C-alpha cells in the first residue's frame, strides 16, 4: 500500500481515490453513412461540380477499398473464419483480429447491400430502412440537412450560379473536414481503434445524432463517449453509390476488481532555505496489490472513477515504487522557480501547508503559526487550533487520523533533479564524462 | 551575463531580446450564458426534441452543480470584526481540495454576493431571445446574457418555418442541438472534473456560445491596448459561479487582468547555426529561449507562453529551473554545452546578428562580391564571421548581403575555442544511453 | 543491412518497406485573400459593426505589415540585394524568405495595379487578369455566407437586427483568424506556413483554393497531408484589407538509394515474464546509413514515406549495433498491460508468443507448445500449414530464413522504463550509484 503519512511530509498529500474501469464486452450496431448528398431536388442547375466531387471522392475512397480487398479476398469458409496468410504478408495481431471481425460483419453487410437502391434513394439526414423483417438499419447522409435547409429553399431567390458556387464551397468544406480523418492518413481501414468522433467527421462531426438515434443503452454513456470507448470499423465501401457501412461498437464499462486510482496533490515544501517540489506521477494504479504507472492523458478522470478504453498500465521503476511506499529518500525533488506553485492543500479536513513560504496564522487565538527551518510542512488541525487563516481564506478544520506527534518528527529528503527536456541530455553527458 | 562570443563560435548566434510580462491584478465582469435557446416563435411544431435536449442538458449540467454545491454548502461568512470578516470553510465537509481549488472557492463565495442579485433576474434571463442581450442589474450596474443557439434559430429556422416541411425543421433543429452538444462535450462534458477553478480560458468558455469569444470580449469591452495579448496567452479566464437546472443558464465571472512587465527580467532567444568540426556538421543542443531575471539565469517553458516581437507573455510565471552545467555553458564554460551531429540537409547554416554575418563556409559556398573571389573557411574554424572589415558585401548562394561592423573582438576569426561532447536527443536514445552507462557502471 | 531474423527473436517482426520522398522544386502561383466581405448589396443593415471590424482587422494586420516592412525597406537591386545593417537579427530561413519576397515583388506590383478590381469583388472566387497572358484568382473570406444567408434574408425579414448576425459571423471569423494570424503569428516573413492554416482566412476551405488553382499532379493528397503545400505573405494592404499569398506547389522527388523500414512489435517471454522491446517503429536507411526520423511530422502511406522536410535525426551507435544483429544492446520493457499485440505475420509467416496465447493448429489437431527458453514460436507450413489462435483460423506460408529457427536461442538485452518520471528516477539512482 501507499504510505501517505511519509508522502505528505514530502509534499504529496492524498487526493481522491478512484475505481479503475476498462472497456469490454462490446455490442455491435450497423449503420450506413452516405458521403454524397442526394441532390435530386437541386439537380436542375447543380452544374458540373457533382462529377468533379465524385471524381475527388473516388480519389479518397479507392485506397480504402483497396486496403479492404486485401482481407476481403483472403477470408472464406473451410467452423469459423478461415484466413489465408500467404496473400496477406504483413499484418499485426490487431489487423488479424480486425479482419476476423470484418468477415463476421460481412454476413450482415451482404443483407445491407441488398438494399443498395434504397440506400442511394435516401434524401433525409437520418433514414430508416427495413434491412430485414426483425431488424432495421439507419442511413446518415453527410450534408443532406444543409441542402434541405439552406440551398433548396434559396434555389430561386439567390442566383443559382451563386447557388452552384455555394454548393461547391460546401462540398469543399466537407472534404476539407474529411481529409484530416478519411484522407491519406487512413493507412489501415482494417482497424477498430478509430473513435466514433473521427467517424462522425463523415457526418459533420455530429456524433450525438448517430448515438442518440442508435440508443443510450447504458447509464455510463457519457464516460464511454469522452473516453472515445465507442469505436467503429469500416466494413464495406461502395465506389458506385459512394457510401460506407460502419459497425459501431457499444461496450460496457467493467469495473476492474481489486483495482483503484490514487491521486496525489503536490505541495511545495521548504528545505535548506529554498522551496522545492517533488516529482512523482500524479496518479498511481494499484491492481491486486501491485503498483504501476498509468498513462492517463488518454484516460478520462471523473470524481469517483478513471475510465480508459484500453488498459493503459505502464511500468514503474523499482526506485519510484520504493519512493511511493515509504522510502522518501528515493523521491526526487525539483527546485521551485515559479512564483505560482501550490503551497497548501486540504486532505481529510486537515491542512498540509508550507507556512514559511506563505502567511500562516490561527483564527481562535489570532496568533501566528510559525514554521521552523527544520520542518517541511505543517499539519494544521483542530488540535493546534480549530480554524486557520491563510491570506483571504478562513478555514475550519477537522480531526487528524494519523500520528498525534506529526509535526515533531522529521524525515530524510531526496536528491535534487531538473526535469527539462534539455536537462536530461546534459545530466547524461556529465554523468558519462564523470564515468570516463 | 550571457557571453555572446563563445556562444556564437559554438553556433548560438544572438537573437532578439524580449521583456517578460505576466497576468496580474484581474478585474471582474459577470455575464450569463443560457445554454438553451428560446424556441418560442417556432414552438408550433418543434416536436419532442426540446424535451430530449432538456434531459441531455440536465444530465451534462448536473455534475457541474453537484461539484459547485460542495463549496456552496460549505461556504459561510465568519462573524465579528476580529478577522478580515470574510468567508469560513467547512473544511471537514470539503474533504479534498488544493490551494487553487480553495482560492477559486473563495472567489466563488465573493461572487455569490452578486450572483444572488443576478438570480433575482431569473424570469428576465428566461425571457431572452437574442444571441446577445444587456440587462440592468441595478441603477448603477449591468449584466449580459448570451444565448447558446439564438443566432441560428432566428436567422435560419424562423425564416424557413414554412418554406419546407415542418418535420424537416424538426430534424434540422435536432441536428443543430446535437452539434452544439458535440462541440460542448470537449469542455462542459465529463472532462470538466473541477468546475470550481478559474483556470479555464475564455476560448474554452465560448464553446458554450458557439466558440465566439470575440463577441463576449467586445461586448464587455476592449479595456486596454494589450487585448490580443491577454487573449492569446490564455490570460483571460472565467469561472462558473451558479448553475441552474430549470432555465439551463450558467453565470460566468470573466477576469480581465493587466500585464505587468517584470522589472530586471528579459527573455533572450538564441539562434542555432550548424558549425563544422572534425569534418562533419554539428548543432548545439541548448534552450532557444532563456529567462535572465535579477541576474539569475533560469529556463522558461515557453510552449504555453506567447512570444511576440518585443515581449514574452504568460498567464502564469512559467519559469523553470536550469541545470548548473547549462548555466556554466551560457556563462562561458563552452565545453559543457552539448552538441548534436546533424544528418538533415535542411538545417540552417548561417545567421545574422547586429548586421554581422556568422556562417559555416565549409558547408555553404561563400564568396565576396566586392573582390570577386571566394570566402574560405579552414578546417579548424567552426564558424566564419563576415563584416565590413572582411568585406562590405558578401553572398551565400542566391542572396547578396551587406554587413555592418562587429562590436566585439577584432581578431574574432583567428581565435578558437573548445568543443563539448556529442549527444543524441531521440526519445529511444535516452533509454538506450541510460542502459549503456548503467552497464558501464556495473 | 538490417538483420530481420535476429530482430524477430526480440519481437521486432519485419514490416512494410516504404520509399522516402521529400519536398523539392516548388512551383509558384499567386492568389489574393480579401479578409473582409464586400456588402454593397446589404449596406442597408451593415449598421456600424463594419467600422469596429475595420479597426479590429487593422490592429490585427498592423504587426504583419511591420514585420514585412523590415525586408521591404532593406532590399533593392544592387539580382536581389539586401541591407543587413538595418535588419539586424535574421535567420537563414528568414533571409531566404526575404529573397523570395523580393522576387515576388515583381508580380506584386502588377497585382497591386488592380487594387480597384480586387476591392470590387463580390464573390468567394473571382477570376482576374493581371497581364495579357497570366491570370489571378481572388478569395473573399465570407462572401458565400453573406450572399447565401444575409442577402436573401434582408428582404425576408425587417432586418431583425441583421447587425446581430453579421456582427456574430464576423466575430466568429475573427476568432478563427486569431489562432493563425493572431498574436501567435510572429514571423510572417517565413514560408513554412501551411495552406491549411492560410485558408483560415477563407474559413479553412483550402480545397477550394487548391481546386481553383488547378493542381495537375498525382501526388496531390500526399502533398496536402504532409504539409508540403505552403504559403507566404508577400504584401499587406490596410486600406482595402487584402493580402497576397504566394502558394508553393512542389513535386515529390524520391531519394535515390533510400527507404524506410517498419518494425512491428510483438511481446515475448523471458524468465516466465512478458516483455516488449523498445526500438523505433520506423527506421530510415539512406545509402547504407541508418538514421531515425520523427515520423509524426510526415505522412505514412502504403508504399511511401512523405515528409515536407528532411527529418533525419542521428541514432546512438549502440542502437545502430542493435539494429544490425547484436540484439543484446536492444532495450526491452516489462508489459504491465493486457492490450499489447501478441502476434504478427511477416511474408506469410507467423510470429507469436504461444505461452501468452493458446496455439492449437488444426492440421495437427493438437496444441502448439512453446518451451521456457523460446522467446517466440515460429509456425509455417513446414510444421503444420493452418494454425488457430483464439477465433482466427489462418493458413500459413513457408519461411525463407533458417529452417532451424525454433531450435536456436539468442541473448537478451536489459530492461528499461520509458516514463518521464522513471527517466528522472533512473538518472538520480545512477548518479547516487556513481557517488
Amino acid at each position: 500500500i501507499l504510505h501517505y503519512e511519509k508522502l505528505s511530509k514530502i509534499g504529496l498529500v492524498k487526493g481522491v481515490t478512484r475505481k479503475y474501469k476498462i472497456k469490454s464486452n462490446p455490442l455491435t450496431k450497423d449503420i450506413v453513412i452516405k458521403m454524397i448528398p442526394n441532390v435530386s431536388n437541386m439537380s436542375q442547375c447543380t452544374g458540373s461540380v457533382m462529377e468533379n466531387y465524385k471524381t475527388r471522392l473516388n480519389g479518397i475512397l479507392t485506397p480504402i477499398k483497396g486496403a479492404l480487398e486485401i482481407y476481403k479476398n483472403n477470408t472464406h469458409d473451410c467452423a469459423g473464419v478461415c484466413m489465408a496468410g500467404v496473400a496477406i504478408g504483413i499484418a499485426t495481431a490487431a489487423q488479424i483480429t480486425a479482419g476476423v471481425a470484418l468477415y463476421e460483419a460481412m454476413k450482415n453487410a451482404d443483407n445491407i447491400n441488398k438494399l443498395k437502391s434504397s440506400i442511394e434513394s435516401t434524401n433525409e439526414a437520418v433514414v430508416k430502412l427495413q434491412e430485414t423483417a426483425e431488424k432495421t438499419v439507419y442511413v446518415f447522409t453527410a450534408l443532406q440537412d444543409y441542402i434541405n435547409t439552406n440551398l433548396v429553399p434559396t434555389i430561386d431567390k439567390i442566383p443559382c450560379k451563386q447557388t452552384e458556387l455555394s454548393l461547391d464551397l460546401a462540398l469543399s468544406k466537407y472534404l476539407s473536414d474529411l481529409l484530416f480523418v478519411f484522407g491519406p492518413n487512413l493507412q489501415d481501414p482494417v482497424s477498430n481503434s478509430m473513435t466514433i468522433q473521427a467517424i462522425s467527421q463523415a457526418f459533420g462531426g455530429n456524433y450525438e445524432t448517430l448515438l442518440r438515434t442508435l440508443g443510450y443503452a447504458t447509464e455510463d454513456f457519457d464516460d464511454l463517449l469522452e473516453s472515445d470507448s465507442i469505436t467503429g470499423q469500416i466494413i464495406y465501401v461502395d465506389l458506385s453509390s459512394y457510401y460506407i457501412i460502419v459497425r459501431v461498437y457499444f461496450p460496457i464499462l467493467t469495473e476492474i476488481q481489486q483495482a483503484y486510482i490514487q491521486e496525489l496533490l503536490p505541495v511545495s515544501f521548504n528545505n535548506d532555505n529554498s522551496e522545492w517540489i517533488s516529482i512523482v506521477p500524479n496518479f498511481i494504479l494499484v491492481r491486486n496489490t501491485l503498483i504501476s504507472n498509468i498513462e492517463i492523458g488518454f484516460c478520462l478522470i471523473t470524481k469517483r472513477s478513471v475510465i480508459c478504453n484500453q488498459d493503459y498500465a505502464t511500468p514503474m521503476t523499482n526506485n519510484m515504487r520504493e519512493c511511493l511506499t515509504g522510502s522518501t529518500e528515493k523521491c526526487p525533488r525539483e527546485l521551485v522557480v515559479s512564483s505560482h506553485v501550490p503551497r497548501f492543500a486540504l486532505s481529510n479536513g486537515v491542512l498540509f501547508a508550507n507556512c514559511i513560504s506563505v502567511t500562516c496564522q490561527c483564527q481562535t487565538t489570532g496568533r501566528a503559526i510559525s514554521q521552523s527551518g527544520e520542518q517541511t510542512l505543517l499539519m494544521i488541525d483542530n488540535t493546534t487550533c480549530p480554524t486557520a487563516v491563510l491570506g483571504n481564506v478562513i478555514i475550519s478544520l477537522g480531526k487528524y487520523l494519523g500520528s498525534v506527534n506529526y509535526n515533531s518528527e522529521g524525515i530524510a529528503i531526496g536528491p535534487p533533479v531538473f526535469t527539462d527536456k534539455v536537462d536530461i541530455s546534459s545530466q547524461i553527458s556529465s554523468m558519462n564524462q564523470s564515468l570516463q
